[PDB]
């Protein structure tokens, strides 16, 4: 009965472990006559629509959501020690109350609810059920306030409607922040109406040849739009100095020797650069900056900044001096890979830290230096958090160049105290990349995805007492049953004990 279970899944059975859960009482049951009762407010409703069209393709149920009447399960906003992502789910006989200072909270509370509903509950045609929920309290908020994962759109091009598949893929753990990877050397996705081609023609291709994409301003905005939805916070790269080829091939002026390099479809790194002696690569740099800016409701704005390593170390630091402030211009905050650390951040800046167990202690310490003079840290360690890195030497997709990276090693670290002498309260969360030189359809994203993307949501999320592999690897194997029925493939590690 992995389907539908005679009994409901336990009350902490869930990914990201809640902060606290106080299992008791009998559970709550949906019926074909519950009612979504929410707020008398847009934001309210929203989370409410939200919820019912989660759930009416498997229960069948008409589940309205409206403002009056004492609904079986209420969606309310007031006052409590919460934050702005935080919640409470209340579960018993007299129904389902989910209580949030904000719709954020509510949202989070509903993708807990999913997961204590059953399996069936990811089916789109009418199931017996039953629809239980576990009887109890449960009182939950954040450890991290950054929790992203970053898409690579630029390896292998993926347009609007994969991209909010990916989405939704992400909501299901409380990620709060998508990262999306705009531009590299295989392809320019965003349209900028001071340079036309690097859209037209740099975006004409991508890894392995054939036809690319891009995102016109409306996608752009339609993609802000689900992930706000959604309550994801895009954070969007145009990476800088180094990964620049699809700009370069698309203007022969940007290059150092002014010849415009053929458009690339390989699957290395590290051999382009943009000229960093010459006037014309800051119009460039300054023009796309403030376009994707405007395009950009989001706080963050990721100017990459890794492997320029056609770029010498003094232009490199020349090259970010001039830039950063850029960002700044346009009203946001800038992020850059941790190689941004040797090229002094400016006040405010986050840098994303990509390093290894392995990496040398004297990059280490630029980076916890860096926190040490008050830059925030994102951490997405490649041997732990890059979702394209191979599970073993047998993995059909991803690279290895990190090494393999199995589902315990994935999860099994803490961030606050994962860097050698930085700050604890430097680190502002975690993130999960999702490189695409091998990947090219959603199938394959999702196989490389789960099940450790799920993992690296419980890192930034739940409090470092819920941390435990034993333990987690139960909650984690329970939803084997769930993936199944969405239709997620995913990688059934032998270290997992799958439902
Ligand atoms: C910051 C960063 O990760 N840069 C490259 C990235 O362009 C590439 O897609 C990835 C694949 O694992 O390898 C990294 O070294
Ligand atoms: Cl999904
Ligand atoms: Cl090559
Ligand atoms: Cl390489």
């Amino acid at each position: 009965d992995r389907k539908a279970p005679v009994r409901p899944t336990p009350l902490d059975r869930v990914i990201p472990a809640p902060a606290s859960v106080d299992p008791g009482g009998a559970p709550y049951r949906i019926t074909r006559g519950t009612h979504i009762r929410v707020d008398d407010s847009r934001e309210a409703r929203r989370v409410g629509d939200y919820l019912a069209d989660l759930l009416r393709p498997a229960t069948g149920y008409r589940l309205p959501v409206t403002a009056h009447g004492h609904g079986g399960i209420r969606l309310r906003l007031a006052g409590g020690p919460y934050g702005d992502e935080g919640y409470r789910l209340d579960s018993g006989p007299a129904g389902v109350t989910i209580t949030a200072r904000k719709a954020a909270g509510l949202f989070h509370g509903v993708q807990t609810l999913r997961q204590l509903l059953p399996p069936a509950v990811e089916k789109d045609s009418a199931q017996p059920g039953p629809w239980l929920v576990a009887g109890g309290t449960i009182e939950d908020t954040p450890r991290y306030a950054w929790r992203s994962a970053m898409l690579d759109v630029s390896r292998h091009f993926f347009g609007v409607d994969e991209v909010k598949r990916y989405i939704d893929r992400v909501a299901r753990y409380k990620y709060n922040k998508l990262h999306l990877h705009l531009s590299d050397d295989q392809g320019w996705r965003i349209a900028i109406d001071s340079w036309p081609r690097l859209a037209t023609y740099g975006g004409s291709t991508e890894v392995g040849g054939g036809p690319g994409g891009y995102y016109t301003k409306a996608e752009y905005k339609e993609i802000v739009r689900y992930a706000a939805s959604r309550h994801l916070e895009v954070v969007p790269e145009i990476d800088m100095p180094g990964h620049t080829n699809a700009a370069l091939a698309s203007y022969a002026e940007l290059n150092c020797d002014g010849v415009a390099p053929p458009l690339y479809t390989g699957t290395k790194v590290g051999f382009s650069s943009l000229c960093v002696d010459k006037d014309v690569t800051y119009d460039f740099v300054d023009d796309v900056i403030g376009e994707l800016a405007a395009l950009t409701p989001g706080r963050y704005l990721h100017i990459g900044g890794d492997e320029a390593h056609s770029t010498p170390k003094a232009d490199f630091v020349a090259f970010m001096k001039r830039v950063q402030p850029i960002v700044a211009k346009y009203g946001k905050t800038v992020v850059g890979w941790h190689q941004l650390a040797g090229a002094e951040p400016v006040e405010g800046a986050l840098v994303q830290y990509w390093g290894l167990d392995r990496t040398g202690d004297a990059e280490k310490a630029e980076v916890a230096e860096a926190a040490r003079n008050g830059t925030g840290l994102i951490l997405s360690p490649a041997d732990r958090t890059y979702l394209d890195m191979k599970y073993t030497k047998d993995t059909p997709l991803g690279l290895s160049w990190a090494g393999y990276v199995e589902v315990q090693r994935s999860y099994d670290w803490d961030p606050a105290g994962y860097l050698p002498g930085a700050p604890a309260d430097a680190v502002r969360g975690v993130e999960a990349p999702l490189w695409t030189e091998t990947l090219s359809d959603p199938d394959q994203l999702d196989y490389m995805a789960f099940p450790r993307l799920p993992g690296v949501a419980e890192l930034g999320w739940s409090p470092a007492s819920t941390h435990d592999w034993d333990t987690y690897k139960v909650r984690l194997a329970a939803q084997a049953p769930y993936w199944e029925a969405a239709g997620i493939d995913f990688y059934r590690s032998p270290q997992v004990p799958w439902t």
